[PDB]
This record gives C-alpha cells, sequence and structure tokens, in this order.
C-alpha cells in the first residue's frame, strides 16, 4: 500500500515530478506524492512512483532524480532510526554515505552534503 514519505526537515512530502525532477511538496493531497516502496533485499528499499511510474534514482553527482528504469541507482537501504524515523542510503555510492535528503526550502539535497544528524536526512511514511 501506498505512502507520503514526511521529511521532518520542512515538513515536506518527497514528491518525484513527471519530468523527473525530485522535490518536497507541503501538499499532501497531491498526485505524485503518492509513493510505493518494495523492499528489494535485507534491508534495501526501491520506492517509485505510483502515478508516473519512475523511480527514485541518485545519480553519480549526488543529484536524486525519477528515473524510468530500475537501474543500479534505484537501491537506497532502509535504516530505522532511535526516534523512528528512516533514513535512506543510496546503495551505490554507500561507501560515501550519499542520503536522500531535502532541504528547507524544497530543493532537493546533495548526496554530497549529507551527514548524519541533518533533519534532512530523516523520512518518515505516513498513510
Ligand atoms: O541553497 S540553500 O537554500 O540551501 O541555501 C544555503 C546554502 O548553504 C548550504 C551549505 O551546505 S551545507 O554545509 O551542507 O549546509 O547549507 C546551509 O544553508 C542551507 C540553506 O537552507 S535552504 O533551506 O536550502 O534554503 C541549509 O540547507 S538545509 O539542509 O537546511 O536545507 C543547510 O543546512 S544543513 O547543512 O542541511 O544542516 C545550511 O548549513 S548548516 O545547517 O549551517 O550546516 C547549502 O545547502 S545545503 O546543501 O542544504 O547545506 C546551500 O547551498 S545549496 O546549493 O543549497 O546546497
Amino acid at each position: 500500500k501506498p505512502k507520503l514519505l514526511y521529511c521532518s526537515n520542512g515538513g515536506y512530502f518527497l514528491r518525484i515530478l513527471p519530468d523527473g525532477t525530485v522535490d518536497g511538496t507541503k501538499d499532501r493531497s497531491d498526485q505524485h506524492i503518492q509513493l510505493q516502496l518494495a523492499a528489494e533485499s535485507i534491508g534495501e528499499v526501491y520506492i517509485k512512483s505510483t502515478e508516473t511510474g519512475q523511480f527514485l534514482a541518485m545519480d553519480t553527482d549526488g543529484l536524486l532524480y525519477g528515473s524510468q528504469t530500475p537501474n543500479e541507482e534505484c537501491l537506497f537501504l532502509e535504516r530505522l532510526e532511535e526516534n523512528h524515523y528512516n533514513t535512506y542510503i543510496s546503495k551505490k555510492h554507500a561507501e560515501k554515505h550519499w542520503f536522500v535528503g531535502l532541504k528547507k526550502n524544497g530543493r532537493s539535497k546533495l548526496g554530497p552534503r549529507t551527514h548524519f544528524g541533518q533533519k534532512a536526512i530523516l523520512f518518515l511514511p505516513l498513510p
């Protein structure tokens, strides 16, 4: 079943738009925020648009984008927190510790600027 991913940062909702831009919006009633993430392995996720069909990917520059094709850059790893919010990692760029993050202006974040402890790094699934 669907889920909205609520970022603690500014109270936005991860949004994959059809062109492939990933940002957050605070208009919970929007078509593109509905997200469906399936576990493809032990603590390994795939978040994907319920509407457009595309995927959450992060290129080798740290920019999260929407991909048509599930490809090596679509597996983020889930990791529950102490406060019960998640934290998704790029699996291709784990080494680096590049996460999924939104800024307080909506602009998605760059993997090479996601540090453990940011309020950006935390997302919390809602129905
Ligand atoms: O463009 S911004 O809007 O982000 O304007 C701020 C630029 O400064 C950064 C520097 O990078 S950082 O060292 O990793 O922080 O971040 C600092 O300011 C932003 C601005 O907020 S805003 O909502 O984007 O307008 C804060 O970003 S955010 O994560 O809060 O959204 C940074 O906070 S934090 O690092 O994430 O905790 C803040 O730095 S700090 O809190 O003092 O450490 C760049 O934003 S950043 O990449 O998100 O950090 C901004 O330039 S950038 O092109 O947006 O990256």
